[PDB]
């Protein structure tokens, strides 16, 4: 027989939040900003993209976005497609990203059980131009390639 | 025997032109602005990509955008390559595509001749950031897979 | 028996450097800018990346970027992977691309050892928005689909 191969491709961005002091109000104290992981998120989105199953968005907070991974491989296994790899694109003025990315290969290899050669995360900037170089945000390119 | 498989990419952008009041020159009523869908745009640009056969700017105004995909469509056939999958990402603070995005699926996977399930699209923003944050304009990005 | 497809994804980013005069400072001449070829860069990129290999950054100033582009032709042998097929974008409101595109394709596929109908490079643009349509930089992302 033959065998099927399909591309997904998510994009994420997060906008970050910068940390202010609580204020008061009225008399009561409200700790505000002024959550979401952005790789897991282009990570779920490539993988239901590549599937014809819309988005995140199609199939539901604050719980781990590791949980999400898992729902996400579930459906995976009903529609009886695997993972043959996975590269992801992290672009971010800062944090430095390197000291955790092997880290995060392990973590997602685990939840996905794939090998972490699998599952490829590499960290680029935009040397300091545009939203991403004046540290606005972080977004993430994923491509993932399933096969039956 | 084997069957071979081919990526391609393609990736749009459109800035918004505002409409503005019509002025008169020299006596002269001129209409103005301050044509292009994105989507099929990038749509065409990742099938000529896997192809080896450049961009649409390669083989070619106020045509329906429905047309070069048929046409597209027709190379497609002519090279010998089938539709795998096709993955899309609009990227738009706004309009809102969530209500027009099945509306989008079914007028492309019509013209091109395969299943809903074969081409995903998915709508995010940019979290308020960048040219895109700022309602100037919007991107797709389009992965299709080619198979033989 | 059965075979494995891999996908890499490259992106890269140069920011333009001014040229302007050079300055004397305690009487001395320092010539200054206020090197990186940036589509082999996302290409070795999308490479080791289809490879669960990293980037090339894992692996490694004034070289030739084609030394590079000709390493990692080796180590991709050393996996034992070859290149199905490779697809370019590049995004810039300037220089024009068009001219060159021809060349750097024949360029690639001769260090690669593909067919150049195996290697597709096109080039868009931001419409004026954002740092690339402020001509502030470009960027270019590549997609390859590897195979065993
Ligand atoms: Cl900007
Ligand atoms: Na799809
Ligand atoms: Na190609
Ligand atoms: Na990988």
């Amino acid at each position: 027989n033959a065998m099927s191969f399909r591309i997904g491709h998510g994009y994420d961005v997060h906008k970050f939040t910068s940390a202010k002091q609580n204020i008061i109000i009225g008399g009561v104290e409200i700790a505000y900003h002024l959550d979401g992981d952005v790789l897991i998120h282009a990570l779920c989105d490539a993988i239901l993209g590549a599937l014809g199953l819309g988005d995140i968005g199609k199939h539901f907070k604050n719980i781990d976005s590791k949980f999400f991974l898992a729902e996400i491989k579930k459906m995976l296994d009903k529609k009886q497609y695997s993972i043959s790899n996975i590269d992801c694109t992290i672009i971010a003025q800062a944090p430095k990203m390197l000291p955790h990315i092997e880290k995060m290969r392990a973590c997602l290899a685990n939840i996905l059980e794939i090998q972490i050669s699998q599952i490829n995360i590499k960290a680029t900037t935009t040397e300091r131009l545009g939203f991403i170089g004046r540290e606005e945000g972080i977004a993430t390119h994923v491509v993932c390639l399933l096969y039956r």
